[PDB]
This record gives structure tokens, C-alpha cells and sequence, in this order.
């Protein structure tokens, strides 16, 4: 069992007209019954998307959350401020923060366990780069990114494990179905050792490559691909709704 | 001069408190002719803008991204703030510099980028306890203020906030004479490099452990044009008191 998870990370994008336009487009789309669909607008627009996105079809998310609680931390938004505000999800550990802000695995893991205890669900992101794929380090790279999460996370009920290959995040070369499946199969039978196949067969291992309307078809057929983390297509309305429909029989109604 | 009173709520807030603070801020009266600026965390900027008094307060962002839009998970751009209605943004806060590693040049780049995007910047500077105990104070500000003068090409919409790191949450307050000495250096160092035409008009506000108690004594000093308030900005009654510390430094 794994309700298909399509995550639409808008990333640092959007105007007043565009967010209201994308809300109208996402509201006009029809999502198949039994699919978790989560949009993640940048912090300032959450109050509006919370108030204007159709509550039955989508749930909200935040693109980041502070490692600690409240206090004197300028700029950061706490994981407690979010649950009280009404946001149910948060993306922690994107490759645009592991690299550009120096967020290590132990920080992202601690960032997730603090957000879990704050009452949130975490779309915990992992993945290697072009530097690591060629050197064959994908074996170690994910096992070190994952162990930190296992070292911290104590309840995977609300965790969604996104595999974003950085050599495929912003560059448009979507990892082929047989590539992004051989990695997802690892994470499944890897979470079976540390946790236990009962938890692993229930966990959602979505995919966070360069997903579009075209290529989600052949990815969603793969066994250990339980969903998508969509970035560029999530800014286009019907482009996101198409990918939210590629679930098929993996959608528990 | 237009006495500049900032209020940086920092990583604080709830649905009740943020709402409660706007009622407390809308309640008190602000002297006729004072620039007062509050900076809630990002998620509450919508509510405050639609509830805080237009005619008595202005909004501010606690941070902005060094670049424009694009694939940057989490961050908020300077363009995303001007179209939203925000007129101000605090950049280079001492908690940003130390915890997240905002380099001296990044903070300068963040200030000129946010200026060219239609915003105004409350530029932050200051030294640590490591930097006063070794006497590196005047060297640090010269380096932090130089990098700005490099990027910033119009100081019309820039408020320069001095923030002693040793005098933040510690509770220690840079005494009225300690914070007037520094505020006077920065002015003759802005006449240095931008001429006395820019320096006299520029707003240099003090950003230490300001409260309704010790705001009366710092507001009288010569080169102190206001305050960055962090902790006392969360009490609507105490913050409006500090906004009245202006007196003749504002007038209309």
C-alpha cells in the first residue's frame, strides 16, 4: 500500500498574478481519487494558496524549515510556526540547499526529526550528483545520506523519501525509467534492513528528477516508484495535473 | 533624519501572537513623522500587511535571496517582495552572518540586488566579542562598510544599522557613549567615501538590546537616528514606547 505522492515544488518563483493564475489552473484540474498531491509555494504566498487552493484536491507544503525551534533566528521559519499556521508538509534536504547552503546529511536528518516531532510530514530528499554517479559512489552516497535519516527519524509514518539525482535535477536529462528504478529498488530493500520490510513496503519512495507531462508515463509504471517530486512542470497548471494522473493502479482510493 | 525605528520579530510567531501583536501595534500612537518598520517572518507578511495600520507602519522582510527568481528551493527573491507590497528588507543580520555564513561580500551583493529590485535595505553591521576583546572593532566596520560602498550605488533607500554581537540577546546594552562613539565613526567614514552630502542624510540606527528603558538615553545621542528592536518588538506597548523615543530627531 502506497497512496501515489505527486509533489509540486514551485521553488523560488511566482508573482501575484502568476500564483493566482496557477491557483486557478490547479483548481481547474481534476485529480484522480486517492492520490496525495502537495504543492509547495515560497513562504510569502502560503497564506493565499492555503486560502484559495481547493482543500479536497491538494494539501500545502513549505519549501524549507529551520533546524531549531523559535528564538532569535532572523529570516528562518520554524517548524512549529508552520503546524500552527496549518501547513501539513515541508521539503527538507533539497539538493539546492545541501549544496548552496552547505546542509549536510546530519543537519538534514536532524532538520527532519525536529519537524516530525513538531507535527509535520517531511518530503526528505536525497540524491547524488554527476561527480558521484560517474565515480560509482552512488552506493555510498545514498547509504550515507540515508543512515543519518535512520539515525534520527523514529516514526516513518509521515516521511516521503524523494530521490532527486542532481545530475538530473535542473539539467533536463531525466533519469531513464530503468535508471531511476534500479536506484529506487535499492532504497526499498535498504530500508528493509535498517527498519524492516513492513515499514519499507509502506513507505513512499517518490522520484524527483526532471519530470514532465511526457516522461511520467514510463516512470510511474516502474515498481518501486511511488510518486514524483515535480519542479519545473509544477509551475504550469495542466502540466502538473497530467503528472498527478499518471498514478494509475498505484492510487489507493 | 526621519527617526527610523525598526522591529525585527525574528523566528517568532503564532496565529494568536502575530494577530495579538498587530492589535497592540494598531492600538498605540506613533509620533507624527517617524519611519516605523516591522519585519514579521515570511508566512505572516500577508496578514500583517492586510491588518496593520497603513498610515502608521510599514512592512519589512527578514531576509532576501542573493539572486532573482529561479530554481532556489526555500528562498524568497527581492523581486517577489516588491510586487507583493513589501518596501523594506533586513539584510546581513548578525545571526545570518554567523549561523548561515553570509559572507561580507554576499551581504553587500544582497543589498545592491535588493535595491535595484525596488526595495529598501536595512543594512546590518557589527562586531563580535572576539572582535572587541582584540580591538579589531574599527577594522571590522571598515571592511564591512567598504564592501557595501562597493556594491551600493544609491544610498537613498539604505538604513545602516549597527549591531554589536556582544550586545544582542546577551542583554548587555552598548551604553549611550559606547554606541555614540561607533555611530560617529560610521558617519565620518560615510563622508569619507560618499561625501558629507550622503552621510548627513543617511539614517544610522542602533541595534542592540534596545528596550523602553534604555531607548530614551540612546535616542539623545548625536549620531543615533533610531533603533533596530529585536526582543522589545514583540510587545506592542513597549515597541510603541521606543517609537516615541524620537522626539525632536523626527518632527514632521
Amino acid at each position: 500500500s502506497a497512496k501515489f505522492f505527486v509533489g509540486g515544488n514551485w521553488k523560488s518563483n511566482g508573482s501575484v498574478a502568476n500564483v493566482a493564475k496557477l491557483v486557478d489552473e490547479l483548481n481547474a484540474g481534476t485529480i484522480p481519487r486517492g492520490v496525495d498531491v502537495v504543492v509547495a509555494p515560497p513562504f510569502i504566498y502560503i497564506d493565499y494558496v492555503m486560502q484559495h487552493l481547493d482543500r479536497d484536491k491538494y494539501q500545502l507544503s513549505a519549501q524549507n524549515a529551520w533546524i531549531g525551534g523559535n528564538g532569535a533566528f532572523t529570516g528562518e521559519v520554524s517548524a512549529e510556526q508552520l503546524t500552527d499556521f496549518g501547513v501539513p508538509w515541508v521539503i527538507l534536504g533539497h539538493s539546492e540547499r545541501r549544496s548552496l547552503f552547505g546542509e549536510s546529511n546530519e543537519v538534514v536528518a536532524k532538520k527532519t526529526s525536529h519537524a516530525l516531532a513538531a507535527g509535520l510530514g517531511v518530503i526528505a530528499c536525497i540524491g547524488e550528483t554527476l561527480e558521484q554517479r560517474n565515480s560509482g559512489s552512488v552506493f555510498k552516497v545514498l547509504d550515507a545520506q540515508m543512515d543519518a535519516l535512520v539515525d534520527e527519524v523514529k516514526d516513518w509514518t509521515k516521511v516521503v523519501l524523494a530521490y532527486e539525482p542532481v545530475w538530473a535535477i535542473g539539467t533536463g536529462v531525466v533519469a531513464s525509467p530503468e535508471q531511476a528504478q534500479e536506484v529506487h529498488a535499492y532504497l526499498r530493500q535498504y530500508c528493509a534492513k535498517k527498519l524492516g520490510a513492513a515499514v519499507a513496503d509502506k513507505l513512499r519512495i517518490i522520484y524527483g528528477g526532471s519530470v514532465s507531462d511526457t516522461n511520467c508515463k514510463d516512470l510511474s509504471k516502474q515498481e518501486d516508484i511511488d510518486g514524483f517530486l515535480v519542479g519545473g512542470a509544477s509551475l504550469k497548471g495542466a502540466a502538473f495535473v497530467t503528472i498527478c494522473n499518471a498514478a494509475g493502479p498505484k492510487a489507493k482510493p
